[PDB]
């Protein structure tokens, strides 16, 4: 009566996503699919040669999610992802939701923390507190993407950007690189700060000797809104986080996984779940505990 | 295509319920059902009001279970701000029951908290399964223990203010006007020894005027330090400071709206989606918010 989970993809996320269901008392871990061929688990590059698997960890990168998990869901086997882009979740959950209605199966998607469990939150605080303004403020924490965009600059040879909050959904960006031979850093640092992904933002850039020295997991969010319940004004709500930031994807899939399980078929973000899904086991221990 | 929704009981809660309701778009009201005003229906049978589809139960909590059964058992959905924690499992089995049996959806215990403070502490609960949640509230006032202490022999009137002192722990303020002939001194020792006081830190104060103290701001501190896997030292807060009884009148319409989209029985907020708590279709939500 466990649930039989594979891991998918076994890149940063997939680490994480390993260590929350190894410590997760109500599943089975059925194998590891690995894309790119490279102990106690069997490591197939094909869903098929894993046995008896009930769901999937999604943990590929966002661009590779939906194709991905279409494949599994015609299987018959449930799916979880943490898939990242905000403005591509509704086109995720249309063509997702198609497949898992054909199958039987059901979708949990963009089940990370933002989005995912944050997004939570910030639809609880929208019904709550119906008018007036959210503000999610991330970090400080590194931005894979924007490192991403960073490395992709010429004569950058290492890259770490840094996010930081500064209130009101605003954002600095500090940006750590190395340069490689023949660039100096005036040149680099024009070409960053006019780069799409920096060019809205107040941006630093550092140069530095090693960016491995600079790197680490932490970050966070901070959530505010201010705003009207009924029609009393001036109610006030924060969610804070300082968090791995691996760590905490790792695990909501374990708990989006496990929600899966227990929905009819079709495609779901974690605003579309009870809460209570997210954990193992009968729910009146949690009413009892928790509510 | 609008829901018809009665207010019923209009103390203070049903007050703020109605505030909330008059400014939900997806709404209509029915009527208010009681033992502003003008511009509605008033009655005092929901049998008075016609086609309601959902009742906003806003009477003491010991009332709840008995309104919310009888007005279950029509066939109409009801919304409940039931407050003892210790007692939800129960009502929910009682409520689950009826609502069954009669085609409705109860969603009960739906203020802040129980309610909505529910949701983030179940969803803190998953995502760092290992580790310890504290409930922090206040400063605000405690309708449960100035009851109590308007109970105690010589008081003329009482506010009871909770106090935040971390990981759960409370100090009460107790504010109180005596009746004649009553000292001071064995009030306070009445008020600290009563079973709603005397496993906290207490201090009693005699005042002049217990009214010029009331207010109805309060909040709360959640946090939450633990694992997530095996990663160590995840930490995780939500506060609030609000106007206690308007937020309870906001998340009964919400409930209100989610009994609407369940299937028969009973739910605590722990169990409806809380896109189920927004008006209108979910694709609007899912976009604006994910």
């Amino acid at each position: 009566k466990k649930i039989r989970a594979a891991i998918v993809g076994y890149g940063n996320i997939g680490r994480y996503a390993l260590q929350a269901l190894r410590e997760a008392p109500d599943f089975e871990i059925a194998g590891i699919v690995r894309r790119n061929p490279a102990q106690p688990f069997r490591v197939v590059s094909d869903i098929e040669q894993l046995e008896s698997v009930d769901v999937a960890l999604v943990c590929s990168p966002s661009r590779e999610v939906e194709r991905t998990a279409l494949e599994i869901l015609k299987k018959g086997i449930c799916t979880a992802d943490s898939f990242d882009i905000h403005d591509g979740i509704l086109a995720l959950r249309r063509s997702l939701g198609d497949a898992a209605g054909k199958s039987g199966a059901a979708a949990v998607i963009a089940s990370g923390w933002d989005p995912g469990s944050d997004s939570v939150v910030r639809t609880l605080m929208q019904a709550i507190v119906p008018k007036g303004i959210t503000y999610t403020n991330f970090g400080p924490g590194m931005s894979m993407g924007h490192t991403v965009a960073v490395k992709a600059i010429d004569g950058v040879k290492a890259a770490l950007s840094m996010t930081i909050p500064l209130g009101t959904g605003v954002h600095r960006r500090m940006v750590y690189v190395e340069l490689l031979p023949g660039h100096n850093l005036e040149e680099v640092s024009a070409a960053i700060k006019a780069d799409e992904y920096f060019v809205h933002d107040e941006t630093h850039v550092i140069q530095v000797d090693e960016v491995d020295a600079l790197i680490d997991m932490g970050h966070g969010v901070r959530m505010v809104r201010k705003g009207v319940s009924g029609s009393t004004q001036n109610q006030r709500m924060s969610f804070d986080m300082e968090i791995n930031n691996p760590a905490l994807t790792g695990q909501v899939l374990v708990c989006a996984a496990r929600a899966a399980m227990r929905q009819q078929p079709g495609a779901y973000t974690l605003q579309e779940i009870p809460v209570i899904d997210l954990l193992p086991g009968d729910r009146e221990q949690w009413i009892g505990k928790l509510c």
